[PDB]
């Protein structure tokens, strides 16, 4: 299913992914297609940090459901 | 599993440990990748200073878990 993501920029993207993906999955995933590696992401949907444990279907993330994506550096 | 650690210049090493490797085989690592003998090697993690003799799991360090690296003299 195709999901959408979110930038400060506004930038959307569609990314391909399962209700079973986690959240390491999708970081994963924008790795592939915009090379941001996973550690400088920062994932939010519904007003929560998504934790890279869970899966999509744990947050109600559905299909063309739309996330936020924040780019930080690692805090150290 | 790789894990990072953080220096006071604000650089950061990645690692790859396994749960089990104890301090020492971590400033042996060290070792091999920067050259810095383990004598000038301190190691931090959740606040505490690492004992050469302890594993990465009694610590509760994990998969991308972030140690400090301080180098100090040795003492005498």
């Amino acid at each position: 299913m195709q999901i959408f993501v979110k930038t400060l920029t506004g930038k959307t993207i569609t990314l391909e992914v399962e209700p079973s993906d986690t959240i390491e999955n999708v970081k994963a995933k924008i790795q592939d297609k915009e090379g941001i590696p996973p550690d400088q992401q920062r994932l939010i949907f519904a007003g929560k940090q998504l934790e890279d444990g869970r899966t999509l279907s744990d947050y109600n993330i559905q299909k063309e459901s739309t996330l936020h994506l924040v780019l930080r550096l690692r805090g150290g």
